[PDB]
Order: C-alpha cells, then sequence, then structure tokens
C-alpha cells in the first residue's frame, strides 16, 4: 500500500488518517459477527495493527500484508473503481480538481492509476504512471487495460484476464448488497509475470468509506464497466 514482511500504510492526517483506520478496524475486530463485513475480509489485505517508528510517535502507520508476496516476478496494476474520486462532503473547489483531473471518470467508471508489468521479453519491468490512465478515453481504454497483460514477448495472459474478471465478479456480488460507500477506492491486482491461473485483486484505498444507506451505485457501476472491458479483452 506503501512502505516496507508486511507493508506499512501510511496513515493520512485527521479525519482521514482515523477514517481508515476506524474502517480496518472495523471490519478486523474479534468480536465481528457481521457477515457482510466478515465476507468483505476476503477481498482486503490482511490487517495486524498499527505501528510508529520510535521517533514519531504521533505518526500512524497500518501493518498490511503484502500480497505481492508469494509471486516471483509479479505485475501490478491499481485501478481506482467508481464515478466520483471525490466523497460527498468534499467541498466545490475539492471536486472542481477532482473532476478536472479525470474528467471520464463520470463516464468509463474507474481510473487505471499505475502498471508495473514483468517482460519476460527483456527482463525488466514496464511502468505506468499517474498520466498514463488520466489520458486512456472511451475508444483507448480497452487496449489501455490489456498493456497489463503482455507478458514479455508470448502469451498475452488471458488465463489471467479470466482469473481476474472471476475474483472481482465475486467482489460485484458482496457490493451488491451492503451497508457501506466507497469513495477513491482501488483494486489492486496481481497476477505472476513468470513462474516458481494465481491471481490477487485486493480493495485497498480507504479513506473515504462511510456509512450507507444503501447500495453503493457508483462502485456497481464502476466493477461492471471494468468487467466489461475485461470480457471483451477476453474475446
Amino acid at each position: 500500500h506503501h512502505h516496507h514482511g508486511t507493508v506499512l500504510k501510511q496513515l493520512q492526517p485527521p479525519p482521514r488518517g482515523p477514517r481508515e483506520l476506524e474502517f480496518y478496524n472495523m471490519v478486523y475486530a474479534a468480536d465481528c459477527f457481521d457477515g457482510v463485513l466478515l465476507e468483505l475480509r476476503k477481498y482486503l489485505p490482511k490487517y495486524y495493527g498499527i505501528w510508529s517508528p520510535p521517533t514519531a510517535p504521533n505518526d500512524l502507520y497500518l501493518k498490511l500484508e503484502d500480497v505481492t508476496h508469494k509471486f516471483n516476478k509479479p505485475c501490478i496494476m491499481d485501478v481506482k473503481i467508481g464515478q466520483k474520486s471525490y466523497d460527498p462532503f468534499a467541498s466545490s473547489e475539492k471536486i472542481q480538481q477532482q473532476v478536472s483531473k479525470y474528467p471520464l471518470m463520470e463516464e468509463i467508471g474507474f481510473l487505471v492509476l499505475g502498471m508495473r508489468v514483468y517482460h519476460v521479453h527483456s527482463d525488466s519491468y514496464e511502468t505506468e504512471n499517474q498520466h498514463y490512465g488520466r489520458s486512456l478515453t472511451k475508444e483507448t481504454i480497452k487496449d489501455g487495460v490489456s498493456r497489463f497483460f503482455h507478458n514479455g514477448y508470448c502469451l498475452r495472459k488471458d488465463a489471467v484476464a479470466a482469473s481476474i474478471q472471476k475474483i472481482e465478479k465475486i467482489l460485484q456480488w458482496f457490493e451488491n448488497q451492503k451497508q457501506l460507500n466507497f469513495y477513491a477506492s482501488s483494486l489492486l491486482f496481481v497476477y505472476e509475470g513468470s513462474s516458481q491461473a494465481e491471481v490477487e485483486v485486493r480493495m485497498i484505498d480507504f479513506a473515504h468509506v462511510f456509512p450507507s444507506n444503501t447500495i453503493d451505485e457508483g462502485y456497481v457501476y464502476g466493477l461492471k464497466h471494468l468487467i466489461s472491458v475485461l470480457r471483451s479483452i477476453l474475446d
């Protein structure tokens, strides 16, 4: 999610930092017997608690499972999900800056934040940053996403596109019934860029999750368009 066998997720200034920590403590509480939340655990990084560096005791980090472990040369893609990349409490100025960062969000329903794709054609990593995904359009999005699945010179990993789509359909089913709204959240995609399919699809960024009434339509929208783009990549 950020730094550091775990990964250290740096918590953001209040109110964002306390919100993400509340969320994690909520789904991972020991007395949690809410089936929706317990089911949610499947799609998240494992959470091991908080951590401060001895020099900054007021500086808080989440201890998170590093899901790119188990993988030899992992390919990773970060995808923000939804039609808004802002929560309902954002001011007008925030909303304009978020909308102006990617105006097609409203229509495509997801945004590609970054990729790192292992090329066996070169034993090197190809990287895409913020501005690649902020440039894809209705017309280029289908190729844009398929860039992530070009594993070297040979296979364009259909088996990986297929695994991806099954796991995320399962997140589609959870969100098809729930009590929580996710703004500016993302999915993390990992697959194996060589060998030692097997893929990871995890939900990750949680500083803007809110109690809901009720079904999160912006998120089901974005999920649905992403399964669309991934289905047609499979054909």
